[PDB]
Parts: structure tokens; sequence; C-alpha cells
């Protein structure tokens, strides 16, 4: 019994092209994906909507975790759940449409986009981190932030997704997830502890500062977490890391960006700053 929408498996095929896996600039309507699903383009009601379509009985476990704790958590920075289908061929969930897709493909410029101000970024690093506060002091560990979990809307508003994996707050599991350039160290132990949220965000920042993705092959050092080394040991500074990508990033707004940053991935959990500092210090910044 929720607040959602229940739509028909067929009309969400009709509005996104049979569900066109091309995407969006070939004619398709592919915005994105990720693990369980593609996201694709829709159009219902008529308003622009966001359409993920989903191993097997845990497939449906994180479709009702998704529903759950959406229904329990609504704000200004998370993104809003529209409604769902169970009816047909397969598991699908609608959203309000982000015009600005993801953090992680706005600071890679994908499809052409435009680089992100320096004004923007803090803005954006702002409002996820705001986002976190409302899930921490909800009690709902996310386990998957990540800069693919943060969304953009019509005003560059930071709207986290993805709550397929939340849990309800330390303990151990047997089931290890997340996404491993991103976790920190006792979550990928089997931890689950809303410390480890903040050590993701940490990662976050440094992708908002650098412009660099978490993990880079063809790149060195390939995980991005392991900057934080090169600077401390004054190897390098995060001048130097800084994305050449802005015409408008100022030293000290960013050293104060890439502090709260540092105090985030300490490896040691209990040394990490909890969210409401991070909130703080991140006002403090502007
Ligand atoms: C709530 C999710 C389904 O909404 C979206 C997701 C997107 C996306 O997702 C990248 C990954 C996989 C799913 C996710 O939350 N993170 N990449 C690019 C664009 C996306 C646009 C929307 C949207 N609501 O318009």
């Amino acid at each position: 019994d929720t607040r959602f929408h229940s739509f028909s498996f067929y009309e969400l095929k009709n509005v996104t092209n049979n569900f066109d896996e091309r995407p969006i600039s070939v004619g398709g309507n592919k915005m994105g994906e990720g693990g369980f699903g593609v996201v694709y383009k829709g159009y219902v009601n008529n308003t622009t909507v966001a359409v993920k379509k989903l191993t097997t009985e845990e497939l449906k476990q994180q479709f009702d975790q998704e529903i759950k704790v959406m229904a329990k958590c609504q704000h200004e920075n998370l993104v809003e759940l529209l409604g769902f289908s169970s009816d047909g061929d397969d598991l699908c969930l609608v959203y309000v449409y982000m015009p600005n897709g993801s953090l992680l493909d706005r600071l890679s410029c994908l499809d052409g986009t435009p680089p992100l101000s320096w004004h923007m970024r803090c803005k954006i690093a702002q409002g996820a981190a705001n986002g976190i506060n409302f899930l921490h002091e909800n009690h709902h560990i996310h386990r998957d932030i990540k800069s693919a979990n943060i969304l953009l809307d019509e005003a560059f508003t930071a709207k986290i997704s993805d709550f397929g994996l939340a849990r309800a707050s330390t303990v151990m599991t047997s089931r290890i997830v997340g996404t491993t350039a991103y976790m920190a160290p006792e979550a990928l132990r089997g931890e689950i502890t809303p410390k480890s949220d903040i050590y993701s965000f940490g990662v976050v920042l440094l992708e908002i500062i650098t412009g660099l993705p978490a993990v880079d092959e063809h790149r060195e050092p390939q995980l991005l977490l392991d900057i934080k080394e090169e600077i401390e040991d004054e190897e390098k500074t995060i001048e130097d890391y800084i994305d050449k990508k802005m015409n408008d990033a100022d030293s000290t707004s960013v050293e104060a960006m890439y502090s709260v940053a540092s105090q985030c991935l300490h490896e040691k959990k209990n040394k990490r700053p909890d969210i409401k500092k991070v909130q703080q210090l991140l006002q403090e910044m502007t």
C-alpha cells in the first residue's frame, strides 16, 4: 500500500519505443544503466519520465527495497519515485525525469555537455551531503554512494538515487555489496555501518574536485582514493589535481573541499566525521 502508481508494463513498453536500447542521440531511449537494469526515457500523462527496467528472487528483493525505502524517504536531495510495473515481462520502476543525468556523466562531459563550473560543483556537493544526512537521520545506510548514484535535476540540484541495497541501521553480512572503487575497508570485509557511506562520499568529493573517475585502468594510479597518499607524502599537490575544465575554481574553497574529502577517507571508521559534521564543513566552505 503505497502512494506510487501501478503502471501497465505495456504502457511503459509503448512509451519507450519498445524499450529501445539505442542511445538517445542515435534515435533510441537509453539514458544510462547500472548493474540491475537499463534506464529509458519515457513520456506518460504528458510528462517526461525515466523508466528503469530490471539473481532471480534477489532482483524482486531489490525492486521491493527500492519501493519500501522511497515510500519512507522523501527529501529535496533524493530522487522521487513515481510508480512501478510488475504485471508484464519485466519489473519496471518509474521516476521523475532528471534532465541532467548523473554526476558521473556530467563530470566526464558525456555526450558533449559543458563542464560543470566550480560554483555548480559546490552546490552539488552540499546537496548530496544533505541527502545523505536525511538518510542517516532516518536510520538508513545507502551502501552504494557514488557519482553514478547522484542525479542532476532541471536546476542541477543533487538527487541521490538507487536504494536497492539500502539497509536499516554495526553488524556483519554474508553478502558484501557496493562498488569496490568507492568502498570503505570495513565494507569490503562485510561490515554494515553508515560510516562507510561517509568514506564513499569522500571518493565522490575527489571526483568533483579532479573530474577523474574513481577507477581508470589505462590511468596510473588506477584508483582515485590513492591520491590522498600522493598528496600527504607531498609527492603532489591538490592543485596539481584540480579539474582543468573550470574557469572559476579558487584555491581556498577547493582546499576546504579536499580537507572534507580527506577526513571522509580516514581508514579507521571511528575517526571519520559523521554526516552532520560533513554538512557543516561544506557550508563553511562557501
Ligand atoms: C532513478 C534513476 C533510474 O533515474 C535516472 C538514472 C540515470 C542514470 O543512472 C545511472 C545509474 C543507474 C541507475 C541509477 O540510479 N544510477 N544515468 C543517466 C541518466 C539517468 C536518468 C535518470 C532519471 N531519473 O531521469
